[PDB]
């Protein structure tokens, strides 16, 4: 347990109705077997998004596009989120998701190597990454020179290694990991 | 040990990943625990300076603030041109907080004041951050009179959101509040983090 279950079912009762997008989502990955970000997690990212105000969002692999879709909600048109998945499927159920609700004008999608093509992008205000995909480690060798100043690192499923002791130990980043969902991984560029 | 919220076990490795401790916030703890003063944790906090990099706020109100503590992690995430207003009650407390901000110089950047916390912070216009302390305000009641004062897009930060310095009053409130985006992390106490919508 990350946190006490009852604080868990207790923060899950205080939600809204979701949103049938979502509740869509979530039942096609349940189906398909796909892993996704949990609700409060989705949320988090949303809230951090609207917070940070960034101009460039990039998603290395994205299941459905789960995480591209909060973080599309919160960016308006003069920015943009750009994913990046291998798997064909997921990145056409992105792209009929977002084309049906408005918003593929702020949304880049591409179907390819992850890091491979992330790595393209330049000034990137948030980079999300999926811990139970990428080690950080080897993300940060490949992306640190995409960042834009005061860039921040999105990471999930940092509690469910190395990398985590090692972002919380240098000078260049001031890192946080909140007991959201399986553990989220903040790391703020100085 | 409370009303329990983060594992023990993930406690003790989130808490191992600390970096080595300010002597300054180290000082503090310890007053705070000789003058049996309630005040913010340090994943707290950290999460309380993240979250004020991350906004850039022009100005942070914090009404009721023992020792300064939680002006103190906002102080260092502000710039010259930033301010952090900081309202208590105790002389004791806006003095403790002064001798910390004169020493490490961000007295720059913060105003101090002893009075009302809300009745002063009232006065306030365009607040960016508004630090609330649900153990001593009805969430409610302060956002009914300071709403009027906040900037487009504020972000409100109310602790001891699930336990006391789970869960309480105001997160049902201002979960409701169509006006707000709002989400609970389950750092230290609870804080329940409110985004004033455009
Ligand atoms: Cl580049
Ligand atoms: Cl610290």
């Amino acid at each position: 347990p990350i946190v006490d279950s009852r604080i868990g079912a207790y923060l899950d009762g205080l939600l809204p109705e979701a949103d049938p997008v979502v509740a869509a989502m979530e039942q096609i990955a349940r189906e398909r077997n796909i892993p996704i970000v949990d609700r409060q997690t989705g949320r988090l990212l949303y809230l951090l998004a609207r917070i940070k105000q960034p101009q460039l969002v990039v998603v290395p692999g994205d299941g459905l596009g789960c995480a591209s879709w909060w973080f599309a909600r919160a960016i308006s048109i003069s920015s943009r989120v750009v994913m990046i998945d291998p798997d064909r499927d997921n990145v056409e159920h992105a792209r009929r998701m977002l084309h049906d609700n408005g918003l593929i004008d702020r949304v880049e999608l591409q179907v390819g190597d992850p890091l491979g093509i992330a790595a393209g992008q330049r000034d990137i205000d948030i980079l999300f990454m999926d811990c139970d995909v990428f080690n950080g480690a080897d993300v940060l060798e490949r992306m640190n020179r995409c960042l834009a100043k005061n860039a921040l690192l999105i990471a999930v499923n940092a509690l469910r290694r190395e990398f985590n002791h090692h972002l919380s130990r240098r000078r260049d980043f001031f890192t946080t990991i909140v007991p959201v969902g399986n553990g989220v991984l903040l790391g703020y560029r100085l």
